[PDB]
């Protein structure tokens, strides 16, 4: 696909059974989700956007689909007012900027 | 250019005479950059994201050349922790996500 920029860059993303809304976040180096239970072992982490930092559970190797593109790999989970997809993700569904 | 997100989207920038890195940054609606002085009346503006508000100064149809494209668009300066080109600059240089 090719994805204009003239709104948010907001897709259908699938992880274990819960469908989110997400941002494609080329600003962005990791994926962060707000509110859910992943399995598995997790371990504290720092993340910073404009304002200062938040604190997220960074979890490994979590399935997830995109725009029915599977992929698979870190997912961090905390107090993030929308939903990020990360570089960590969009290199694996082959996401590049063109101009 | 074809630009692929296993490095932070870090592209040169010109404003006013002066060279800046900067994040071509799919998930910012707006370009926000570093602490400096541009001429003109600027109006006080506050935003919000990840860890929370910043104090910015809003700029209207400042020129910036971002790699060798012309965009004449808003720009916000205040303690953002990166140069950041948004969505706002990003569509005028037809700028894309494809996948
Ligand atoms: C940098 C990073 C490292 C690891 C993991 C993650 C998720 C990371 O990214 C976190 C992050 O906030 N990155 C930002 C740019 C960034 C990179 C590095 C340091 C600091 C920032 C940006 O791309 C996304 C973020 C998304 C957002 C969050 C809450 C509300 C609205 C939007 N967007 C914004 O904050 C923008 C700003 C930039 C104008 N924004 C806020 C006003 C309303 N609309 C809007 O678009």
């Amino acid at each position: 696909p090719q994805i204009t920029l003239w709104k948010r860059p907001l897709v259908t993303i699938r992880i274990g059974g819960q469908l989110k809304e997400a941002l494609l976040d080329t600003g962005a180096d990791d994926t962060v989700l707000e509110e859910m239970n992943l399995p598995g072992k997790w371990k504290p982490k720092m993340i910073g956007g404009i304002g200062g930092f938040i604190k997220v559970r960074q979890y490994d190797q979590i399935p997830i689909e995109i725009c029915g593109h599977k992929a698979i790999g870190t997912v961090l989970v905390g107090p993030t007012p929308v939903n990020i997809i990360g570089r960590n993700l969009l290199t694996q569904i082959g996401c590049t900027l063109n101009f």
